[PDB]
């Protein structure tokens, strides 16, 4: 069924941001692995022909059974396939969102600030999302690979805070990550899941 | 009022099975992290001058406005200071909790397997615990920096499995994490903490 998106640059397009150790380790073994334990966890099941977003979106309605596999590696499968296109060697900071922030926030740079606190305190291992609920634009976080989709609002950018995401550069420096996580956003790809909603 | 304790042994001494620019960072950022923010949590307080067992033992009834602080990083404080009195330069595999494993499970292979197959299946941030209740061994993990004491279960063993634990040296490869663990298992500690509960 699911399988292993290609990343849409090399392992090292995103340094010094984020290291090409971690991109290959992150993308070839951890996300892989969420891929694995998804379609052993669907397989036989009314799953298996549905699309990722489809699952999490319901994922209230998946058997008591199977539900927790497919919350984590579904999650997974979904959380990365969508942090991979978020990414870019050449983010600009412009375009539809950008724009709908400053007006919402006051400044791109008022945004980072709310963000990179909710995403510093997020306690273990989990995601920091920028969402559209019913038209309207909130920062939210989410434990281990929950998405925002299951509660129904759409995801439009997420920083992966798991410690696997920035340990062999950043060790415990969290809030240092989140700094260099604004260097390779992909706005072009914000915005696109944003107009989607539309 | 709570204090960061020293380690028993040097930063390298538990090498090469856990690394030793792991243990410094472990030790000297992430559990002072826990230390700063739990004083913070509960100076002034009936718990400041409580030890750190009860207050975490009796989480269930700490005032709902401080409780998620205590629980992390009070939590956090606990878990990491059993984790290096748990862990020996000098490990011996015997004793009265040995054999009492040797009884229940069958060998201590077939316990270590059970151990490292719980351990490997903790989803996200999290603990894997050898606890009594009811005059019995068994194996739990928990999330975050939750400790089985909270729900009346006193831990033995604990083994870190926050990524932050291996990350340096193993990347993702936690079970060769799990591993390397038996070699530094202080079992001396274990017989104190299980003959503690008679
Ligand atoms: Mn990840
Ligand atoms: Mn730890």
């Amino acid at each position: 069924a699911f399988e292993l998106p290609k990343l849409p640059y090399a392992f090292d397009a995103l340094e010094p941001h984020f290291d090409k150790e971690t991109m290959e380790i992150h993308h070839d073994r951890h996300h892989n692995t969420y891929v694995t334990k998804l379609n052993a966890a669907v397989e036989g099941t009314d799953l298996e022909s549905k699309s990722i977003e489809e699952i999490v979106a319901n994922l209230d309605s998946v058997p008591a059974n199977i539900q927790t596999a497919v919350r984590n590696n579904g999650g997974g499968h979904l959380n990365h396939s969508l942090f991979w296109e978020l990414l870019s060697p050449n983010s600009e900071e412009k375009g539809t969102v950008v724009e709908k922030i400053k007006e919402q926030w006051g400044s791109l740079e008022e945004f980072k600030k709310e963000f990179a606190d909710k995403a510093a305190a997020r306690f273990g291992s989990g995601w920091a999302w920028l969402v559209v609920n019913n038209g309207q634009l909130e920062i939210v976080t989410t434990p281990n690979q929950d998405n925002p989709l299951t509660e129904g609002k759409t995801p439009i950018l997420g920083l992966d805070v798991w410690e696997h995401a920035y340990y062999l550069k950043y060790q415990n420096k969290r809030p240092d990550y989140i700094g260099a996580f604004w260097n390779v956003v992909n706005w072009e790809k914000v915005d696109e899941l944003y107009n989607a909603t539309k």
